[PDB]
């Protein structure tokens, strides 16, 4: 077939076009009044270069045996496409330039700049021609067409993860046609995310040895199919962060130890993992199923006012502590003299009270114990060079009034060149319910704290130490692992926030969260 | 030339021979023993021997019979080359070697005198011409001391497979003195236990759909200009090397990311560091010790640390009484006055390690009292978590006090200890906030290993994994010129720890329950 032999890929941007389900159909702008709809996206710009340009001749002996058996690449435009390209580069840096029109003749251009008749007039002009690939630039009509023909093998599309006012899109890739292989880095370019996927078309070597040899040790380990991580195992590159959260739930469905937990359900746990997240680039909420983040924020602004009152979160209907307030929890607790949804001194006490005495959830403790929250912001602002910046939860000596032990043991702050970065130590892990709101949580904090220092967050580091899947999270989780993520969506904190006792609930905004849909994890 | 056409290499398997001692890779010599190997079995290596002797790759014989058939002008097996005494030591049972063409070099033996599916030779002419009439993937040369001697002289060999036995045997025959300029390391592996030995595996080398490759290029537009251009010239070793999978370069690669990509910041005192934040090490101390190799360290100082730690004691009179100088600087008059403890007694330390994994929350008075039944006592709960709960995700050890820390001479590096069990089998995660690469984390790998060690023991469990989190990792920029000498160095096989299996109590070790067995290390470095 045609498209293997002459290697004819298109190559795209498309931004998202004015509740809502996301498929990848969400990602189809592609003009607007002849132009991009956005105004510069340097980096897809950066990327459409290396990748049109890009030559590799060792592999191109290997196409011209190919080839005829029936130096730079072929860049194929339509009349509106090559117009619209500001005249000071034309042609492309150094690319073969070629153009499908019905009312323009070859004469009126150079004889570098190929014009083509039909579509059909386009495989005459490669079998005669020396060029590595053919990249499709496009234009509405021209991919409609080419796509149409299955002349197109790969497509290198770029997902631009911000709306737009658009007049022509992309066609509906077919996806019993084409199919995801590969998905990059999430990246921030001009005030948007977005992300670099690629759809495929559907069907010394001493050393090499010397590997063989080192692997000469190695070991159905649990119940868990190969045909079931299909889509997931199906990908080439997977560079998404996200990959980072669902590698470990891969990793822990794999190899993880089988074990009984004090409520006896059965898990899969592995012990001791790193994530690593670059909050400068996007704000890592899950896109491989619906999450909610009013409750976490909520969570996170009890901490930092001091509180311990369950209630104060119930009668927001924020219930992530209901469970551990409960009359037959304290009692199980040993603690039968402690007030319902008093969850003793946990998160908030701790971070601005540490050390004192806890009596019951509504007395007064102004100017008692150490106030770490507000210690670490002043050797923050202060010190910036401190290696001393902890805010510590786990307080030994209350563990045991507390309703449960903190979940979150930690968090080190770290400062270079006006930037933040945080890693929270996290003694046990639910991968499947807890993590993916944990990340959210503490991402927020950093940035919060980064704004009230005048900082720019930079890096939100995940260390899990008992890293455990529930038995009856493992269907749902093959559903997710199955899943391709999206590019993640920004955090946007009201700028006007100087202290960190300042944010309300309105000062949060989450955007362009493009997600899959909700997952019941039982 | 004719080493590379008919891709000749030997495989051996060296041991320590019986002899203040200096290593180099001279020290693992020892080949044999009246007739035989000096060990009984080491399983792992021979298991290792069989995968390499008896590898092919079908597919990459094509090109080795055009290489080979152009230079001559012109299922699949190994040939196995051995010396009569090497054949002689084989046990019937396992002869010929399966899986592989077998031949001999003899003058007192011609084929008469073997039953077997043998090629006899008396030349080394002879194997060449051999192998020039026969279909095979690699020749491997087995040994006997005298055939791996003129095979090397012969410059015969492309590469040395080369078993490191970490352990001492009487030994009769000796692996030929590698000339250095001829041979160089290419290659280290994992470090292992078996038959109660470290072992690794190095290669020494002789000197003097192909559309997703395009689609890595791509997905890398945007990378490096590299921060701290220190010169490649200096860490010419260290980079020359294929594979580095001896668990030290855990170590060793996190120097080299700080080095290349750390941020340049002065500090506390007003020096000068590298830094970055956030890096996990895994040492497996089941299969080895992880001792740094590339410098000399001594423990007794940091076992008497960890006692000390254990026995609730704040007291540095009592370390310095042992001659152990690690708490020194932090007990003088000038450092507690700095730290505004006026009125702290001289080496009383405050409420630290030992008194918040005893005592934690008891009010610290000074280093002398008796704080019995005083403060939650850290270190008995977690032993009895580890026996009667093990599953417990709770079995963290803290010494971050945060309501003592002004009263400590220093916060704490060592934040805390999480535990984890799991067929009979313990492992610890220690998060380090603050961690110097140079002195400070070679040591901290060893207190904590150790301890895990004794914490394994004292529950009746196996030590798995140590796992090593660092918070701000970051390396003196007077330490730099020292790590260099370092990172181009290549580890030896770690050595083994022994604890006294007599002690059933966390309190009842002392010093003498310490050995540390097969040591070889490099030289000491000042990183001053
Ligand atoms: N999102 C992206 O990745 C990209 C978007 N763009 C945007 O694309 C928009 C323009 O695209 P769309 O309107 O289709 O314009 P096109 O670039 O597809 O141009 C259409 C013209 O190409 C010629 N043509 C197409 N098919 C044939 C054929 N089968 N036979 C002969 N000639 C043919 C005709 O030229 P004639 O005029 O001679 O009839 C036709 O009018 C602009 O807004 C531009 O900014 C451009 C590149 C990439
Ligand atoms: N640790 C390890 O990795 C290894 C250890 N070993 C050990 O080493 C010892 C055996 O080795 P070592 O005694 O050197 O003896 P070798 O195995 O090298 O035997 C040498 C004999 O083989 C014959 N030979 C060697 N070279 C030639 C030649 N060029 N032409 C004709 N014949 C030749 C001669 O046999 P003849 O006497 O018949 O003339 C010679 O006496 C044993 O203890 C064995 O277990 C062996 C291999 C590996
Ligand atoms: C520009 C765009 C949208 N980005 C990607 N990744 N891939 C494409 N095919 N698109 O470009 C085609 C095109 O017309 N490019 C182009 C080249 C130079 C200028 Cl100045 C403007 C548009
Ligand atoms: C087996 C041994 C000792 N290990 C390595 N790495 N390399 C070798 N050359 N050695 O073996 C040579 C030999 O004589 N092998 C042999 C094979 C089987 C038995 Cl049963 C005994 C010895």
């Amino acid at each position: 077939q045609v498209c293997d032999v002459f290697d004819i890929y298109a190559i795209c941007a498309c931004c998202k076009v004015e509740n809502e389900v996301f498929n990848n159909y969400t990602f189809r702008g592609l003009g607007n009044k002849g132009v991009l709809p956005w105004k510069c996206i340097s980096l897809d710009m950066k990327y459409f270069r290396a990748v049109t340009t890009y030559v590799n001749e060792s592999k191109y002996e290997k196409l011209k045996y190919k080839r005829c058996k029936y130096l730079q690449n072929v860049v194929v435009m339509g009349r509106t496409n090559w117009e619209s390209i500001p005249k000071k580069f034309k042609p492309l840096s150094n690319r073969i330039n070629v153009i499908l029109s019905r009312t323009l003749k070859k004469e009126d251009f150079d004889e570098d700049v190929y014009i083509i008749n039909k579509v059909e007039d386009l495989i005459v002009l490669l079998g005669k021609l020396n060029y590595y690939k053919c990249f499709i630039l496009g234009g509405s009509v021209v991919y409609q067409e080419f796509l149409e023909k299955k002349l197109i093998k790969k497509i290198y599309f770029t997902r631009i993860n911000s709306t737009y006012e658009c007049d022509v899109f992309f066609p509906e890739i077919n996806e019993n046609e084409y199919q995801i292989i590969s998905v990059s880095d999430v990246y921030t370019s001009n005030n948007t995310t977005l992300d670099f996927i690629i759809y495929k078309k559907t069907n010394d070597d001493e050393e090499e040895d010397d590997f063989v040899y080192f692997n000469f040790n190695k070991e159905n380990k649990n119940s868990i199919h190969p045909n079931d991580f299909q889509i997931y195992n199906s990908l080439k590159y997977k560079y998404h962060p996200e990959y980072q959260y669902l590698n470990i739930i891969y990793d822990i469905m794999m190899n993880g130890n089988k074990q009984s937990d004090r409520t006896g359900v059965g898990v899969l746990s592995k012990f001791g993992y790193i994530m690593k997240f670059d909050l400068s680039q996007y704000f890592p909420l899950l896109t491989t199923k619906k999450l909610f983040l009013r409750g976490i924020i909520e969570e996170l602004l009890w901490f930092i006012r001091g509180e311990t009152n369950g209630n104060t979160l119930l009668n927001k209907n924020v219930r992530i502590w209901e469970a551990n307030g409960t009359r037959e929890f304290l009692d199980n607790r040993k603690l039968f003299h402690r007030e319902v949804n008093d969850l003793g001194p946990i998160y908030g006490f701790q971070w601005r009270h540490f050390g004192a005495e806890y009596t019951n959830m509504y007395d007064n403790y102004e100017n008692k114990g150490v106030d770490q929250l507000k210690n670490i912001i002043n050797l923050i602002k202060n010190d910036p060079t401190s290696r001393r910046i902890l805010l510590c939860a786990w307080n030994v000596k209350d563990l045991d009034q507390m309703a449960l032990p903190p979940c979150h043991i930690l968090c080190q702050f770290y400062v270079f060149d006006g930037k933040l970065s945080c890693i929270m130590y996290q003694r046990s892990c639910d991968l499947g319910l807890g993590v993916p709101f944990n990340i959210a949580s503490y991402s927020i904090f950093t940035h919060m704290i980064a704004q009230v220092c005048n900082l720019q967050p930079a890096q939100f580091i995940h260390v899990l130490g008992n890293a455990h899947v529930y038995n009856n999270h493992i269907d749902s989780l093959k559903i997710q692992l199955n899943r391709i993520p999206y590019p993640f969506p920004t955090l946007k904190l009201n700028p006007d926030i100087k202290n960190i006792e300042d944010f309300t609930i309105s000062d949060f905004t989450i955007q362009n969260y493009v997600h899959h849909e909700k997952i019941s994890m039982d």
